[PDB]
């Protein structure tokens, strides 16, 4: 596994012990062989669970999710997938790790795809070894993998709106349910319906994940309503998963705007990870998995793989060479390697728009490639009338940094900046020059 030029896919079933049993064994062996090693966690919650599994081993935690006093002699670093890609993009020196371990390697956010691309390229070059840990590698077609204990799988119509009748099985249950919804707005409606029926509901999404996930441990709950972020190693003490089997798909139209298409079917890998939240206790057989649709290969033409190419085109590898996507996921995007490579100043703007600006990769690239500087927000107001962002059925308005009230009408429209109330609030602050 640890030899140069080797990439191993550790694909044991969900709950088989990849993170808590296998990972410490690999790390102990890497330390014995003096391999400079990186361990990539998908989220801060996983980074904290990894410190518990690796306690006693000399690991440098490059995350504020863990409060540890680092000796300075560690040769094993642990950080999130996003932090690894961010440090590669920034002028900072990232060590040339001999062994690269990615946990929850199925993560399809642009920074995780780019991290796989870079690492797999280094392995192909003969410079490093890598281990990708996931039950569902790219292209898997099995939505029903093995589990620690038998699961009751039932195809059933699942509500995606508030309901008054016809779904008694949903509320008649007396255990704990994790329910996967296609979007934050859809979860808000279902959570309100369940709360009105007397249930205790916790909601999780990317922006609220670390904070709200703690509530699943600190208080009693009946339902967790979550987007796809809970496919990335989130553990619950639940006995049922309700799975809409739907997700939103960012799609670039005519190379000039991004829409959130769908809801549409999830991939088999997503379905297997959603189901994989339950059936984890060998002493509790009969956990239920209720699913409301089929799977499809909705990662084909999905914006995240084009965004991963934008990030890889702007990471130094060697001279003018550019890292390729990891081979099993390299056909998801029609893209030319190097087409998004930016000159030094525009690249710095692109990075700052993602890091400080908190903009989606595609949108950050359109602004930087137009030669616009980070603090110049005129583009948030000079788009066509059809790019007007709406707030409760009327044009959204902001006071510009000049003190003028203006309608929010970006030159490039990316639906992700206004997909929910929190996203629109953050984009309004950006349009106003507040960060
Ligand atoms: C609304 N989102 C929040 C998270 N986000 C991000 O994770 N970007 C990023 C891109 C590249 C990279 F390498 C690391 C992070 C910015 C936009």
């Amino acid at each position: 596994m640890l030899k140069k030029k080797q990439l191993t896919v550790l694909d044991l079933h969900p709950g088989a012990g990849k993170t808590r049993r296998v990972l410490p064994e690999i790390v102990r062996e890497a330390i014995k062989k003096r391999l400079r090693t990186v361990i990539l966690a998908p989220t801060r919650v996983v980074a904290a669970e990894m410190e518990e599994a690796l306690r006693g081993l000399p690991v440098r935690y490059m995350t504020t999710a863990v409060n540890v006093t680092h000796s300075g002699t560690e040769i094993v670093d642990l950080m999130c997938h996003a932090t690894f890609t961010s440090r590669l993009l920034q002028p900072i020196r990232v060590p040339n790790y001999n062994l690269n371990i990615m946990d929850e390697a199925h993560f399809t956010d642009p920074s995780s795809i780019a991290a796989r691309g870079y690492i797999s390229t280094r392995v192909e070059m003969g410079e490093a070894a890598a281990i990708f840990m996931t039950a569902t590698p790219p292209g898997t077609r099995d939505a029903f993998p093995d589990s620690n204990s038998p699961i009751m799988d039932t195809e059933v119509e699942v509500p995606e709106r508030a309901w008054s009748s016809g779904f008694d099985w949903v509320t008649d249950h007396s255990g704990k349910t994790v329910w996967f919804v296609p979007s934050v707005r859809n979860g808000n409606e279902i959570a309100a319906c369940l709360t009105k029926a007397g249930k205790r509901v916790i909601q999780l999404s990317r922006k609220t994940f670390e904070t709200e996930f703690q509530k699943t441990k600190n208080q009693e709950w009946d339902f967790v309503i979550t987007t796809d972020i809970s496919e990335m190693g989130a553990n619950f003490k639940a006995d049922r998963v309700i799975d809409s089997r739907r997700c939103l798909k960012p799609v670039i139209l005519d190379g000039e705007r991004v829409i959130l298409a769908g809801p549409m079917p999830v991939t088999h890998a997503s379905a297997a990870q959603r189901r994989g939240r339950i059936g984890r206790n060998p002493n509790k057989p009969g956990d239920e998995y209720m699913y409301g649709g089929g799977c499809a290969e909705t990662d084909e033409g999905h914006a995240h793989w084009l965004e991963a190419r934008m990030l890889l085109d702007n990471i130094y590898l060697q001279d003018g060479l550019i890292a390729s996507l990891y081979r099993p996921e390299a056909d998801k995007v029609a893209a030319i390697e190097g087409e998004f490579k930016l000159r030094t100043e525009q690249r710095k703007t692109f990075v700052e728009l993602m890091k400080r600006g908190d903009l989606p990769v595609w949108l950050a690239y359109q602004v930087a490639s137009a030669g616009i500087t980070y603090t110049d927000r005129r583009w948030c107001f000079d788009g066509t009338t059809n790019n007007t962002i709406m707030e409760d059925s009327v044009p959204a308005e902001v006071w510009t940094k000049y003190g003028e009230k203006r309608v929010l009408k970006p030159r490039w429209m990316d639906a992700r900046v206004c997909s929910d109330h929190a996203a629109l609030k953050s984009f309004k602050e950006f349009a106003a020059g507040k960060r």
